[PDB]
């Protein structure tokens, strides 16, 4: 595949840094013809397959693959790519509003109900893309953003598809890559990986929504890895006093060592904690609160 050959300049006016990545930068950009802002993502090739100082052009083909096919609110859309001799170009729809744990820690409270309100948005982002057999594979609080937090109801966008995958009937993909605490089991311990690994970076990341917490960071890489590989952790009573047993149970069925047992998508949105069976479901997720000054020390490393 060959993308766009132009100066990406000739289209473009170009900002200031939104973030950056191991081979890449991302910087707000104007598109000249119709004044819209959009994030340019400039990936360093790596040039010499025997160069470490880059990304694979087969990396970048499939996370420019995966990102033309994806049409939906809670996932960002590709505009366009270009590429010059040194980088490949994303052109991505702009998120504008930092994120979301942020944007959550600004608050005073934040009850279940109103946490379940933000994350159904992950599960909706995540529902369509297991919905299309892609695994994100790099699920995280950093990789949550929002499109403008300055609306009454914020919009949650999935960005970083760097790591996504199409997960291929007939042929297993096994990889060890990503954040030792928000990655499953089996990416750990170089197993057959599909779209669980993404169910139970999930249950990671509710875990820290509700307490302000990380299950399975421990004082090394290593230890990490041990504990998530373990599935060790707990419902800390200092962090978990005000959860309800609803939260506890979902998190427990994501939280799962064996991929086939762990929860689904479709399942997570069913759950009672996401869709109470009755009025005394309802209550408890409106009476139960997330634990803020836990939280907002969290959002605060
Ligand atoms: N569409 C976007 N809008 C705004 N900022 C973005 C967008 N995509 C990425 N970024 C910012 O740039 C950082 C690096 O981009 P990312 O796609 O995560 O790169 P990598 O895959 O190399 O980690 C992100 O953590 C985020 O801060
Ligand atoms: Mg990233």
């Amino acid at each position: 595949t060959v993308f766009r050959q132009e100066n990406v300049d000739d289209y473009y006016d170009t900002g200031e840094e939104l973030g950056s990545g191991q081979f890449a930068v991302v910087k707000k950009c104007r598109e000249k013809s119709t004044g819209l802002q959009y994030a340019a993502k400039f990936i360093k090739k790596r040039r010499t397959k025997s160069s470490r100082r880059g990304v694979s052009r087969e990396d970048i083909e499939r996370e420019v693959s995966i990102l033309k096919e994806i049409q939906h609110p809670n996932v960002i859309t590709l505009h366009e790519v270009y590429e010059n001799k040194t980088d490949v170009i994303l052109i991505l729809e702009l998120v504008a509003g930092g994120e979301l744990f942020d944007f959550l820690a600004e608050k005073e409270s934040l009850t279940e109900e109103e946490a379940t309100e933000f994350l159904k948005q992950i599960l909706n982002g995540v529902y369509y893309l297991h919905s299309l057999q892609i695994a994100h594979f790099d699920l995280k609080p950093e990789n949550i953003m929002l499109l403008d937090r300055n609306v009454p109801k914020p919009r949650i966008k999935i960005i970083d598809f760097g790591l996504a995958h199409k997960i291929d009937f007939g042929n297993e993909f096994k990889n060890i890559f990503g954040t030792p605490e928000f990655v499953a089991p089996e990416i750990v311990n170089y197993e057959p990986l599909g779209l669980e690994a993404d169910m139970w970076s999930i249950g990671v990341i509710t875990y820290i929504l509700l307490s302000g917490a990380s299950p399975f960071l421990g004082d090394t890489k290593q230890e990490t890895l041990a504990n998530v590989s373990a599935v060790n952790y707990e419902f800390e009573d200092e962090y978990f006093s005000n959860t309800s047993a609803l939260a506890k149970d979902f998190i427990r069925r994501l939280l799962v060592k064996d991929p086939k047992k762990r929860m689904t998508i479709q399942d997570s949105l069913q759950h009672p904690w996401i869709k109470p069976k009755d009025t005394q479901q309802a209550l408890s997720r409106k009476a139960s609160a997330v634990n803020m000054e836990k939280f907002k020390k969290f959002a605060a490393r």
